[PDB]
């Protein structure tokens, strides 16, 4: 933990490999678009749907413009001098979290107001800066290899619930009045907003559930591959487009804000540095400000690191060092830049970073990745046209984005464990044979049911807790700490309780599968020790057709 | 073909096993009414959506309630005096289409109009028994197994399309003014019209895909046994009232009829045998009426001996002998009775009458049937007795019976032969081998992929015409011609065309399937040898998580 020796050593690696960085860039020519869009249509959407969150918890104060520009300019910043450029920095949902806490003290909170909110903000962020100053030279980032899966998939799970949550949220007021409108026009009437919240139903919806059937495009047998691939990368922008224009086909037979589109405003409009209102806080607030400061850096010394981490594993074969403390070192000070500029930090996101690496990964038949700094600039300063391109963007509607929502909380499912385990944890006892039948992990058959069962309902415990935490007024801005609380229990307190192998297995850092069992091998295990046999009818309603009820022969 | 042969061959059949047939109805107890009221709500459900459609297609001469009387009384007749009382009889979507056609012949023409409707049926009615007592008579019946599957499953697929044309068109009315309400309502404003329109569509998809998942849930693993039964059996009805309820979420903030329910009236309200309008009718139209009389009779001796033969498949070890002549005598008889009294004929439906045989059927560990009167008897009465419970039945949403239109269309296609070949005509030639990695069946791998091809483009030519006639304005109820000319059609035309064992292998009256094959052996064939190998972005999608894009150790 020497002080400065994890900044110099990423640097002087980093600075051996930066004209190459340009120049494989360079080389790759006009096919570089293909994982630059791909990697830029991944990341703004997201971002608008978070800037439209601040709107609606911020009275308009922060809106996508913000997250936009912040996203661009740190992007490009990291692209341009950061240590390592397959990390892909955006907005995320915990600083808007924070950021809400942080509105809704201010504004009851005279002496600061709405008027102060942003002053206050970058105060807490020039706190965050120094904090994770001190931790980038102070090497802390040394220790990461204890951020476990315990702690990362509650997290994860965490944050789908807050985004389905956030969709629950904006689907029940497509059904009522916005706070900041003209209540007087035709489309507020009861009929008109009723018909609104139906036709915002279904538009997200059919969004989510077309977007999650495309996921799985490239599986098809059916179509071009080009096609399956268009499919597979650009589903959801081409989902959103198309939910749009069938939003666009009533137009003419309903009033004007029908169905509810974007209220970010457009910043061509006459209508439309924060330093000189961070003078004019009151003493007591600017030290006050430490305590969100702490929060946020913890948060973003968890996030960045982790999404770095993941875009560097160790299957991509990546032949350049790592620039973890230097990466730090430089979210401070973009963190410091932000809060000065007046819009919200940016930080390593997931899972766009190992997406990027992935999409500039190819097999030589063996994964071979096309490390570079042209694609992480090129999708920044897109992230960042898109703040001209906001008339368009404003048609999109609101619903759409609740849809999305739903949508990444769907998403944050799939690999993650602590799922799994809750499912099996809620399954049948004489139906584990059915877990034993598909691919599973191996704590499965490794661990005993009674282990995963305890682990279970202690991690889902700690998560409902937090979760519920998230909801108290002031309080709940504590929540990160609750998260790094995860990393000295599980180091120290679950051992006494959990029995070594068990918990390696449990809390493995490498995701471990294990193949399909045939019926025979999947009953003599423990778990699949209680198989049932099958009914008369479940048997009978496979060996016969649904349509006209013809027996099957086999 | 000796006059009366099979008649009488079946009755001293049927005729020794009369008393037995009822005892063990009464000697299996209370657990007959498991079967029965499962195949009741099978029963009862399509009924009352053919009968929304004839009063939306008739102007409320014929609702819910004709078309469940008609279905209870030929059920008890069946029962009681029936053959083979597996079968199951009903008002089914082709009788619907036919008077339906004969409806918009007798509006247009001043001498029948909407009085003489249902005499003008009457008389059709009467034509049809004769032709069908004439069929049975001549022993017609003994050349059924020409009903091969070339015509079964392009009747079947005509008639899911028939299926989903009614469930859009219910769904677009519900944006629009039904023709015989007050126009002056507030629930017709154009904004509680779009309103209305939009929670169709909400509750329609709900049911659909409900239903939907609900079909397999003896699958699952999660839940008891007897819950999962339960789910698999009742899903429909048990959405049904699910949606109904959703539906009356909003009933104190919105207009009376938001959203639109059931349209056939209540039959013991005071505002409400057509021999006497019979005698009017012109001497000209009572002779007219052998035209589509003619074929009502060609689509029930279709019908009902398909129904009679799927219910009666010689893999449930049926012990008793089989009645078809009787039957279509009786089912003569029946129409005749069903055209006196002024409803819509019954007949043999697909798949009620195998899910009831199925239904009665159990594994002795080798399946073994419970034949008997009894639950045929009782589900009829409960299905006549619904008629005095259409006061809770008019509480149901018109978008819930659209949106089990759907339901049907899409349940029509799984055991479908021609629907397969159809996907496979459009799938990728480079795919197939995906096809060869799953259940599939035998002429894949034994009838060239050209022959498959040229087969299927017949068939489909043949459905799309027959479904083109179905929109001319009189010719359309001539289809069931075009369905019948199939049978001479596959007996003569096609051999010449086609080369015996691939015409055996694409109509197979048995259902003949292919299991799973290895990727290797999937290849060596002559339709998978055109396997591509797959992209780089494909195999990563395999082995990196969604949530994390964390990669996959097997
Ligand atoms: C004309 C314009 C375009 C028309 C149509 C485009 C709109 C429909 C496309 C839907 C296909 C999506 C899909 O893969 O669905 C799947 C299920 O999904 C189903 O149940 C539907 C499959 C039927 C084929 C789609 C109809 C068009 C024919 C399509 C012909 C393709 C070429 C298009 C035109 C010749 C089909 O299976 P799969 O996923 O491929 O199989 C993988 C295994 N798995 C199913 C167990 C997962
Ligand atoms: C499903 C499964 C998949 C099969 C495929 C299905 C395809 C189906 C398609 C259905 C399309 C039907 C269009 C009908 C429009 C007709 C009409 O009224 O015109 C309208 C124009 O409408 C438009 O402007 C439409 C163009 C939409 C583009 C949306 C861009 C948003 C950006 C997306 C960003 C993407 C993400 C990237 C983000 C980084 C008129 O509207 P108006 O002028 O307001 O009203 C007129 C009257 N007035 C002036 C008096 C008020
Ligand atoms: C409101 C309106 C909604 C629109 C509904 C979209 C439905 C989405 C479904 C399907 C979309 C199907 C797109 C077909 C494009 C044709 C490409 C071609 O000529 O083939 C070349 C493509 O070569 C490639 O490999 C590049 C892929 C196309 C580049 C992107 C074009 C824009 C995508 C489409 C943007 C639109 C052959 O090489
Ligand atoms: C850690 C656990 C929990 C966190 C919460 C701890 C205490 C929260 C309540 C603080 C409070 O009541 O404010 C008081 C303290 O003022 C401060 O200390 C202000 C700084 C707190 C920022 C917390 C924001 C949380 C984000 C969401 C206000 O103090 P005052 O005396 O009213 O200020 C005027 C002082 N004067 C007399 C000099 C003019
Ligand atoms: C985010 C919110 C606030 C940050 C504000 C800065 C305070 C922490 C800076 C110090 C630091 O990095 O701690 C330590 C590392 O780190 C750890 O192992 C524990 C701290 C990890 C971060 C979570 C708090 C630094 O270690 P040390 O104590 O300087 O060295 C002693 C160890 N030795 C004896 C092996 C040499
Ligand atoms: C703070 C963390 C405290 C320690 C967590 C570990 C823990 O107690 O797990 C427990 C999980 O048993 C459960 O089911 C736990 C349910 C309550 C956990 C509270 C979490 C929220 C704390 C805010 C351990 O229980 P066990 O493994 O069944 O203990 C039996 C083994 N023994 C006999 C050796 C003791
Ligand atoms: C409390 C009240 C009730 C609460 C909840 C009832 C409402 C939800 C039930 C949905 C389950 C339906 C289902 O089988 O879905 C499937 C997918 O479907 C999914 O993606 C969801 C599976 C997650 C489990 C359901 C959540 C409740 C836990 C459930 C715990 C059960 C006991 C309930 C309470 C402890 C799940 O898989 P499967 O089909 O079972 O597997 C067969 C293979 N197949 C998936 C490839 C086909
Ligand atoms: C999903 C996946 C699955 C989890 C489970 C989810 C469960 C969720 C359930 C949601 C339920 C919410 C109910 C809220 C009602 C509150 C209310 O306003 O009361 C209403 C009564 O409402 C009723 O009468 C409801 C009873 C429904 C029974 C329907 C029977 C239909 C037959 C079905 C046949 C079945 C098939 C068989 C066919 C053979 C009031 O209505 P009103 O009186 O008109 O208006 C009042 C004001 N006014 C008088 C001034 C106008
Ligand atoms: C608007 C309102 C919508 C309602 C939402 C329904 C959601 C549908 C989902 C789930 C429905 C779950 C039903 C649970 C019934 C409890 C049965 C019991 O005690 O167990 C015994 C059952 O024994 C059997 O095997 C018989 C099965 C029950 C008989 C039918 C009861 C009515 C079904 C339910 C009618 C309601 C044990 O032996
Ligand atoms: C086979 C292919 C196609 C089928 C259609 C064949 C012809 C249809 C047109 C018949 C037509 O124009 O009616 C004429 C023939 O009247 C009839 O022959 C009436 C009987 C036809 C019933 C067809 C209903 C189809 C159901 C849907 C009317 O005749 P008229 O001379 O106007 O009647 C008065 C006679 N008078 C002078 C004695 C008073
Ligand atoms: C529905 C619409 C109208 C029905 C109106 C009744 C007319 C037909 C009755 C006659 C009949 O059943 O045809 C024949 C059977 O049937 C067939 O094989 C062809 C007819 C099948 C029904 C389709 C028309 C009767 O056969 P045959 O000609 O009496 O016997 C000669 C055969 N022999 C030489 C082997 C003995
Ligand atoms: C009436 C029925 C007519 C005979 C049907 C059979 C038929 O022509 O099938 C054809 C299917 O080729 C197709 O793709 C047929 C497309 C048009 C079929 C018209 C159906 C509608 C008729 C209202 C046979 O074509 P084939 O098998 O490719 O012929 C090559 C073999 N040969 C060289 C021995 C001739």
């Amino acid at each position: 933990f020497v002080p400065f020796e994890g900044i110099k050593n990423d640097l002087k690696g980093r600075l051996m490999c930066y004209k190459q960085d340009w120049t494989g860039g360079f080389k790759a020519g006009f096919r570089i678009l293909a994982p630059t869009t791909y990697i830029f249509f991944a990341s703004a959407i997201p971002v608008i749907s978070f800037g439209e969150q601040l709107e609606r918890s911020t009275d308009g104060v922060l809106t996508a413009v913000q997250t936009l520009a912040s996203t661009a300019i740190c992007g490009m910043i990291h692209s341009i001098i950061g240590g390592q450029p397959l990390l892909i920095l955006g907005v995320a949902e915990p600083t808007v979290i924070m950021y809400t806490f942080m509105f809704n003290f201010a504004k009851a909170r005279p002496e600061l107001g709405r008027d102060l909110f942003l002053a206050w903000s970058g105060w807490v962020c020039v706190w965050t800066a120094l904090m994770l100053f001190v931790l980038a030279i102070c090497g802390a980032c040394s220790i990461i290899n204890r951020f476990t899966r315990v702690a990362g998939e509650l997290f994860g799970l965490l944050i789908a619930m807050l985004f389905m949550q956030q969709a629950i949220k904006g689907l029940v007021d497509e059904f009522r009045i916005p706070e900041r409108e003209n209540q007087k026009l035709k489309e507020f009437l009861p009929s008109w907003r009723f018909a609104n919240g139906m036709f915002a139903l279904v538009l997200s919806f059919g969004l989510l559930l077309t977007g999650l059937r495309s996921r799985k495009a490239r599986s098809w047998r059916y179509g071009t591959g080009w096609l399956r691939s268009l499919i597979a990368d650009y589903g959801v922008p081409l989902m959103v487009l198309v939910w749009t224009g069938v939003s666009y086909i009533p137009a003419g037979d309903v009033p004007k804000g029908i169905p509810r589109r974007l209220f970010s405003p457009n910043p061509w409009s006459p209508g439309a540095t924060v330093v000189k209102e961070m003078l004019d806080v009151p003493i007591v607030y600017i030290i006050g400000a430490f305590i969100p400061a702490s929060m946020i850096a913890v948060l973003y010394y968890f996030d960045h690191s982790v999404a770095s981490q993941l875009a560097q594993q160790k299957e991509f074969n990546l032949r350049k060092p790592s620039s973890y403390h230097y990466d730090l070192l430089l979210l401070g000070f973009l963190t410091l830049m932000c809060g000065l500029l007046g819009v919200p930090p940016s930080n390593g996101v997931i899972p766009q970073s190992p997406m990027h690496t992935k999409s500039l990964a190819t097999l030589k038949y063996p994964v071979e990745v096309k490390e570079q700094r042209v694609s992480n600039l090129l999708q920044s300063t897109m992230v960042g046209g898109c703040v001209a391109a906001m008339p368009i963007l404003k048609m999109i509607p609101t619903s759409v984005l609740w849809g999305y929502f739903a949508f990444m909380a769907i998403e944050s499912l799939p690999g993650n464990q602590f799922w799994e385990r809750i499912l099996l944890l809620f399954t049948a006892p004489s139906r584990r044979f059915k877990v034993l039948e598909d691919y599973h992990a191996t704590f499965v058959e490794t661990v005993p049911f009674k282990t995963i069962a305890m682990f279970t309902l202690f991690q889902t415990t700690y998560l409902l807790i937090c979760f519920g935490l998230t909801w108290i007024p002031i309080a709940g801005v504590m929540f990160p700490l609750m998260i790094m609380f995860l990393i000295p229990v599980r180091q120290y307190l679950l051992p006494r309780f959990f029995k070594g192998a068990h918990l390696q297995d449990l809390d493995a850092a490498e995701y471990e599968e294990a193949p399909a069992l045939p019926f025979n091998l999947a009953a003599e295990t423990e778990i699949g020790s209680t198989t049932s046999y099958p009914g008369d009818l479940e048997i009978l309603d496979e060996v016969m057709t649904r349509s006209r009820g013809e027996f099957r022969h086999t």
